[PDB]
């Protein structure tokens, strides 16, 4: 599924990622924006041999199992295919844990070179929320 904007920013704000360890929710939707263009199906491969997953672009090599990623965590116990789902549950779920895991949003490469220190509530104007 490809989100709307807002339709995301409700989504995420429902599964309660509205300034969740600080990070208010436009940073949310900036970073999904820049790191999947708001696709839940989104994949990347990484040099490493890793993949990065769904709408936040959660990486293999950590977070989640997808088989062939040899000597890899799966640190939110979850089949790296769920992150794919139209339901961003478990995408938020395990984002929550990455954001928490001490180098915040910074842990999202696109945050940090495209949403960090902008006007991030640009991305929620507009919204009802
Ligand atoms: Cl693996
Ligand atoms: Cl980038």
């Amino acid at each position: 599924k490809v989100f709307g904007r807002c339709e995301l920013a409700a989504a995420m704000k429902r599964h309660g990622l509205d300034n969740y360890r600080g990070y208010s929710l436009g940073n949310w939707v900036c970073a999904a924006k820049f790191e999947s263009n708001f696709n839940t199906q989104a994949t990347n491969r990484n040099t490493d041999g890793s993949t990065d997953y769904g709408i936040l672009q959660i990486n293999s090599r950590w977070w989640c199992n997808d088989g062939r990623t040899p000597g890899s965590r799966n640190l939110c116990n979850i089949p790296c295919s769920a992150l794919l789902s139209s339901d961003i549950t478990a995408s938020v779920n395990c984002a929550k844990k990455i954001v928490s895991d001490g180098n915040g949003m910074n842990a999202w490469v696109a945050w940090r070179n495209r949403c960090k220190g902008t006007d991030v509530q640009a991305w929620i104007r507009g919204c009802r929320l």
